RNA sequence: CAAAGUUGUGUAGUGCGAUCGGUGGAUGCCUUGGCACCAAGAGCCGAUGAAGGACGUUGUGACCUGCGAUAAGCCCUGGGG
């Protein structure tokens, strides 16, 4: 899984945790890419690209481009 | 055999020719680059912060191109497969 469109089922507070734990889990993905591990290197880039994800539905959200739930 | 006389000279090197190579990158044939134009557009950008940059950004060392910590990319829409 990837995240897709319907991260805009969801609502802005646990979308933030959503962010949150997409930025915790960036954190262990580039520690594990210091001490050698995380043979699964795609997933470091992934995980920013969900990260721009939930900011890009979080800021239509917010500028009203698409209803707020 | 002696006497008198004649002629000859490449083991150092060199010249010329032929031949076989080396160096060199001319020539010929090209080209992801230029040059001069034609036709049609567009003729402004900027405090909603420009022109141009610095630094950064990739699974990985650099540089170029792109991009801006949402960082060779995020979303919607149409096309295409
Ligand atoms: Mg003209």
């Amino acid at each position: 899984k990837l995240s897709a469109a319907e991260l805009r089922q969801l609502s802005g507070e646990e979308l933030r945790n959503k962010v949150r734990e997409l930025k915790e889990e960036l954190f262990g993905l580039r520690f594990q890419s210091a001490t050698g591990q995380l043979e699964n290197t795609a997933r470091l880039r992934e995980v920013r690209k969900d990260i721009a994800r939930v900011y890009t539905v979080l800021q239509e959200r917010n500028l009203n481009i698409v209803d707020d739930p």
